[PDB]
DNA sequence: TTGCAAAAGGGC
DNA sequence: GCCCTTTTGCAA
């Protein structure tokens, strides 16, 4: 607990105070040292800062010639340690600058930079305690504070934890390399957030196939193995259109009692059943696209509902789905003039279709725009995923059980990004209308995120600007920061920023964040996988590199 | 009443004329200190000048070594504050660099900027009391020779401060707004998301409201924040202010929730509520006004583009000399009813000579067969009643609102002329046809006022939100509005968040400015570019997340900017209440 | 021809008023527009006006634009920048003066009451 | 995967390519291409490449490139700039070698010759 | 025979 | 990407 150094100079470097510090040869010879990028508690006027160290140089002190001195020493092969010490003394000196990036004040809230500048003379640099740390992170490990891979700059005791408010309700950013450490970091916030609390709902819209079983040694295991070592049951549900090939996956993995874990449901509905499903789906699909859906998509659309107690408009709805190419089941009757045929026969079909107002000829007639449907069709299911996933997420029934719904995003082939759309947009308009009267309090995990945050025009870009109201968060990521738009940058309340190659996606960081300043050099310089600099908002308002942990040590740690 | 140092020099750098200031060890060693940003006083010359400290380096003075002397007290656990006075004092220094902004001449004029050089030996630098700091917030720029206007009263806006810095505060130093700058001039309010914007466009509606009870607003609420306190905090809504100040029959509040809204603002007002706020539908009745649904269907394809439709042309033409044919309102109806709007039940239709309740099935089937067993294009909108299938989400039987023109009628009706009425828009409330009727609303609102010229002025305020939203398309009414309300007496407030997206000729041509912290940096970039006054204070809006600072700046006879700690509403309601 | 706000009527390089401005001088027929920002006027209008009357402009870029079409206000436009005083202008008209002169300009008033002497 | 000319291919709609380079690494998929030109690979394929095999470079901005988006590579820029030798090669390989080395590649006669012992 | 809707290929 | 053309089919 005594001053590292002495403190010689201080300036207004641009928007930050800075102060130059001075190591004396004694000290030096003790073996008291700083590592760049380290936290230094900073005294002045009877006030604590919090700094970093930025920079380290050599300059003489005194009249003195540092060279000449230790040229001549080795000319003449004296030991500068045990024979000349009065030698040695006048040429170990070091300085260090220091930013301030501000002071804690009342309840943890964090007072930025300073308008003060502090006199040389009255000013101290005293090493940071664990305590002190373990405070100022605070105000289930998720990451130990480290500098690098130096030994002894690493500080296994001080972590930061995982906290619904940190996440739900706000958005994250998730950058870094290739191979760097991303998946396995948002893997142990979701084993963390479920394990600890149960009534935080997700929506992983997996695109790779990895969140769920993974065995390959090229990332951590997936949620369901995590769940079943954990002990979580009955809380993850899976969306799929291979039930029986991922049914065989769950068995061999799981093993025997997989149902308990895990709950398979198919992405495949029946739509002789939802006539108005696959209405609204074909009419929403052209939206979606360029826009201005036909007026007799609209008219369909709008009065289907009338249109179900009239037994012929609807022969002549179904006769358009069948003339679509959608397969009915065995033993299917429709009511037609007077007569019930059975159109799944081909005699039948036929005789209706010789046999065969208000709109639903134009529909029956132009039936090739139902075509499309046939990617989701599956006679007998009678399941409306959409509506089951609404309960899931948004049910009024849950008010905290705790729901991860997970999505084969690449069984369903072409359809995905329409399938996502669609969903997305649901799922926030039944959030506005349930506002006012229960949250949705729920987290929407989203990778690969450069494919959705393009246009502004976008469910998911409107979601990323209006989902803190009505709490739903986001994470996404993307592997570049200079894919994502400003505008989203800017409002993103969280990071967490792995090993970045590129000057410009480093650029971009700091113009987005402005203390992102400090660690260009060392996001630039050092490839190590594994290290995050995570950067939340508003109580920790500046860069803390961190280690984040694999999932398996997590597993078997929480397991005690 | 002495000076707070001695200045060893000076110069013009760019623009402005700088001079350097050195505290000497004695006065650092009695706390005396100067914050970045503050205004200190210059006597040069028997004339009083208004400084403002902008840098702070340390610099060796006289023939010494600092780093060495330091060291080698340090090496020796010798404490610099009763041990060692000399070595104390041949390095305890500190350099300070100031600029001049102008002096106060005469009554309260002020002077910008000098053309005199101040030399070094006579220039005296001392701090600035209370009352000195009023009177400089006081003054502004006139003519010359030239008595002051002693305009109207004035409300108090805030109080000044340099920060999160202890001392830093003078909450007797109160900048007074007179809110006839607000009228007539558009304002931006920039700044981060909850860091008191909505604050600060309360108060100013407030203010606005209890001085020109001549003065009607259009309030697009895209958050649902203006009209009473949210489920988030217990700041006091527009409605809770206009209670509080006892003004009644002034707000009009459009929505499509009704019922929620009404037992909201009973439970928060208590039951004498209808007094004051008046709820209004968003839901029309095409069954009512068959002229302003064929203008809708006939104007969806021109804003498409395309040439439309003849006989939705002739229709939309001539459906006002169509009204006195019942035989051909007969079949507007019906193609309404077909493209399947509800009637409100007991609707009866004359066709021939012969009455039928279209309400019933059977009887619609009955008109169906008389009507189909050429009047003009009635019978082609009958066949094609396809169109008006879209209609269906807008359309509420037994309304008879129109609310598109009770919004004009209030904001621009010569019976109603005086005690302009506070429209208050809940767009949320309207899906995705939300930016439609804005946009529409919006247009004919412009068209009236334009049209009004030379008899009356509009005479009202438009507060938006988003608008880089808005103010991105040149060709857009919002754009013509931001260009040309001033002329028609319209005004505008707008709130961004991001000031880069709007068009520099906006930005130039704005009068009002009210910038809390900013995170990108080309923002502030945009910022100073637009405005001069504003290179001073990049670095702490880059680099100061303060809640509820806000550096404001009123065009076009301010002097400099002024940093402010905006008064709370409840503070300003209870300030007007006496 | 005075023109009131010339930025909404010189924008366009094929409107009348823009071929006004460029071709007038060859019938006779002269200009006199009030902008109050020179950076929307086209710099093919710019640096073919011969008078010029420039008062307080709070635009970096305006000034950017007046010190390229011409040269002598480079020594003024720091003033412009800096000091918003009324009445306050600063003369330049070509093609024979020397140097930029700044002016109190006469109150009309005054005018009147001189020039019935 | 091997594409010489990956100029050509490393562009499209919908980025077929784009989508293998950035997703490849989860399956072992591979890519070694040959474009002969940095400045003609779009960055956001170039940050994401771990190895790397520069031979002489005359252009600078091809250097500049180079450094940009590797950063190590900015101690060997003069190298390859001022010594157009033949075979002489700078490799890179993350994360095991993650810093610059110069070779010396061998001819393929030679590389069969003594590898058919 | 004409007018209008809705889908798909051409030019720039 | 954006903007016109040609064609078919169902009114009338
Ligand atoms: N903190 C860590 N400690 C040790 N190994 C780690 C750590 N984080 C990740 N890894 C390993 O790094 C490799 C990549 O893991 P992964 O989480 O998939 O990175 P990734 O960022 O998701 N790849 P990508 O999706 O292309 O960005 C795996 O072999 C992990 O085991």
């Amino acid at each position: 607990e005594s001053p590292i150094g002495v403190v010689v100079s201080s300036r207004r470097n641009g928007p930050w105070a800075e102060l130059t510090l001075v190591l004396t040869p004694q000290e030096l010879d003790q073996g008291k040292r700083l590592l760049l990028g380290e936290l230094v508690r900073v005294s002045s006027g009877g006030k604590d800062y919090v700094g970093m160290v930025l920079d380290g140089y050599y300059e003489p002190v005194g009249r003195s010639d540092p060279t000449y001195t230790l040229a001549l020493a080795h000319i003449n092969q004296v030991d500068l340690e045990k024979e000349d010490p009065w030698a040695r003394k006048e040429v170990n000196f070091y300085h260090h600058r220091i930013v301030l990036l501000g002071r804690v004040v009342q309840g943890g809230l964090f007072a930025p930079s300073t308008r003060l500048l502090p006199p040389v003379v009255e000013a101290r640099v005293y090493r940071m305690t664990e305590e002190e740390l373990q405070r100022l992170l605070a105000a289930y490990a998720f990451g130990h504070l480290a500098y690098g891979l130096e030994e002894g700059g690493e500080y296994p005791e001080v972590v930061k934890e995982v906290d619904p408010a940190l996440f739900v309700g706000r958005r994250t950013a998730n950058f870094g390399k290739t191979g760097f450490g991303k998946s396995n970091e948002n893997k142990v916030i979701l084993t963390l957030l479920a394990h600890a609390f149960p009534r935080v709902g997700m929506l992983i819209l997996d695109q790779n196939a990895e969140y769920l079983l993974q065995t390959e040694a090229t990332t951590s295991p997936g949620l369901a193995q995590a769940f079943k070592a954990l002990g979580i049951r009955g809380r993850i549900r899976f969306y799929t259109a291979r039930e029986e090939a991922w049914a065989r996956r769950l068995k061999e993995h799981l093993g025997t009692e997989w149902r308990e874990y895990v709950e398979v449901l198919p992405l495949k509905v029946d739509f002789y059943h939802f006539p108005e499903l696959a209405v609204a789906l074909a009419y929403q699909r052209r939206r979606l696209q360029g826009a201005e859906p036909p007026q007799y998509l609209e008219n369909a659309f709008y009065n289907l509902e009338d249109w179900k107690h009239i037994p012929d408009r609807m022969a002549y709805v179904y006769g358009a789905l069948r003339k679509a190419g959608l397969t009915p089941r065995k033993g299917l009757k429709i009511k037609y003039k007077n007569e019930n045929y059975d159109i799944s026969e081909e005699k039948s079909w036929g005789n209706l279709q010789e046999a065969m107002k208000g709109g639903a000829r134009e529909l029956y007639s132009r039936a090739k725009v139902f075509s499309f449907l046939r990617a989701f069709h599956a006679p007998g299911k009678e399941a409306n995923f959409l509506e089951t996933i609404k309960e899931d997420l948004l049910g009024e029934k849950t008010e905290g059980e705790g729901k991860v719904v997970i999505l084969d995003l690449p069984s369903l082939g072409e359809a995905a990004d329409f399938f996502t759309l669609r969903l997305m947009d649901l799922l926030f308009d039944r959030a506005v209308e349930l506002y006012g009267k229960r949250q949705a309090n729920f987290l929407v995990v989203l990778e690969e995120a450069h494919n959705f945050l393009e246009d502004k025009a976008g469910i998911f870009y409107r979601v990323a600007k209006e989902g803190r109201k009505y709490g739903i968060g986001m994470l996404y990521s993307t592997q570049s920061p200079a894919s994502i738009p400003m505008e989203i940058l800017s409002q993103t309340e969280n990071f967490l920023v792995k090993h970045l190659s590129s000057e410009e996606d480093v650029k971009v960081l700091k113009r987005a964040k402005a203390p992102f300043a400090f660690v260009a050099d060392f996001l630039l310089s050092e490839p190590i996988i594994g290290y995050s600099y995570v950067y939340f908002e508003p109580y920790q308002p500046f860069v803390v590199p961190l280690r984040v942990k694999l999932l398996e040590h997590v597993l078997k740690s929480l397991d005690s």
